[PDB]
């Protein structure tokens, strides 16, 4: 696969978690849309989610070996805490775009700091699931001239 | 005047200052691409660029009187300094999206704080001129099924 | 085990992240040097690396049951984030030396704080693979005066 | 002399208390072991201690003129206070390794900052007088493979 989409802890709860009090679409719905999008552009796209930081790190390591050209990542809570993730992405030297569903700057102060943002191509926050689709459009044109 | 795109100070310089390496597109090129994208969606797109904070504030007050529905703003340097912009946008209560061409997290520490971001629907940084198109796509869709 | 060497996350990448820039020294090379150094002093050494913080915590717990007398630990990114590792090492009451390959004080400011160093016998950083060998040297002489 | 060993203020006291901070050995003894270690490897080593910052700076200047290839420095209290010393080592551009006998990160907060460490090849702390012997072992391999 040429692009890997990674989703961090708790994002498996989307739609499952508090629907109509705080839900509606799901991770599996987001994943299908992105694969379809990338399928329209003749590009293979993988996806991965985990609540375990080591699984994600491991997955990033595997990406180097598969020749993934770009990672689109929603590190979720790990954004704020995990230097291990940062050093995984820099260690494999695969460029990445960071995406958040919610506008992190409108939330608690600890959510305003990222161990990844300075090393990303760019960041999109607050635009919901559409944030991933934008990141993918960007990535497609970065690979195909 | 359904959608207003505002460009802050110095953005008039795009694709001027030595065009050998990296990026060559001008503010004018960005504007035409946005207007053509808005035409396709049947939305009327207004654009404005100034180096003067008060002109930007005045244009935003004018947006309310014109019944603008949403603002896409690249406040450029004013993002870090201007409470007056924040107040104009809240005072007219037009929702906005914030866009930066560059990844501000990779730059000096003063560039990490925004008097706007916490009130924005969301923020796109570091995806170049494509960020404004993404913001527009999201804004279009926010008005229209 | 008498002495246990622990490598934290991402140290599996050594020698594969970009050989012209970074070099060809691998984690296996390190481990072989250490094992031989300890074989020479009539010392048994085990090694462990993982990208998963809980595997490293459980490995530390196991060292207490195996009768390990000292740990040499390169916590990698977990030096900056993991209270759990600190709590493990304290909980089992095995002395440790902390080793970093890179000079951490020359890098980002977050790399300068640690949850471990204040409980270590000592710290070595910046001396590449040889920092481990110096720690093992100190460790061999402590257990066998 | 190809390698110069610098000891900062107070380190002439090393016999007496506080010993529990490493150690019972005296300076003359430390410098006798390092001279021998350097003999067995055919390197010419000098040593220097003073309680006066200007004398250390003078000494580093002369090191330039005498053709010194590497410095091993325990700056003692000067680590936390002397920018003159930093500027001296950088000015004569001789590479250096920083050593402390005690684990500074286990001591008062002011002792955790160094005006030298970011420019050092590396740092050893907390291993007693053996940290000097390590520093010289690395230094010997750096100048003679
Ligand atoms: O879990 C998440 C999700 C998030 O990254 C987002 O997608 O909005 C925002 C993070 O702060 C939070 O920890
Ligand atoms: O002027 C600008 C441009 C900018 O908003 C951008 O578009 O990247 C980023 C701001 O920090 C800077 O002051
Ligand atoms: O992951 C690592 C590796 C490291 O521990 C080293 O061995 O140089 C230093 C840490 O700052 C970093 O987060
Ligand atoms: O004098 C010393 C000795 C020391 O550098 C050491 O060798 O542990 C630690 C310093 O903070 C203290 O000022
Ligand atoms: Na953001
Ligand atoms: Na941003
Ligand atoms: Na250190
Ligand atoms: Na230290």
């Amino acid at each position: 696969s040429t692009i890997l989409v990674i989703h961090g802890p708790n994002l498996n709860l989307l739609g499952k978690r508090e629907p109509e009090v705080y839900g509606h679409l799901t991770l599996d719905n987001i994943n299908r849309q992105l694969i379809a999008q990338a399928e329209q552009a003749s590009i293979t796209l993988d996806t991965f989610q985990s609540n375990w930081e080591g699984a994600i790190v491991d997955r990033i390591h595997q990406a180097q070996t598969e020749g993934v050209k770009l990672i689109i990542i929603n590190p979720a809570a790990l954004t704020h805490t995990s230097v291990a993730l940062r050093d995984a992405l820099l260690g494999v030297a695969i460029p990445f775009i960071e995406v958040h569903l919610s506008n992190v700057h409108a939330r608690e102060a600890f959510r305003h700091h990222s161990y990844l943002s300075d090393k990303a191509i760019g960041v999109i926050c607050g635009l919901g699931a559409k944030g991933y689709s934008f990141a993918l459009d960007y990535a497609i044109e970065k690979i195909q001239p």
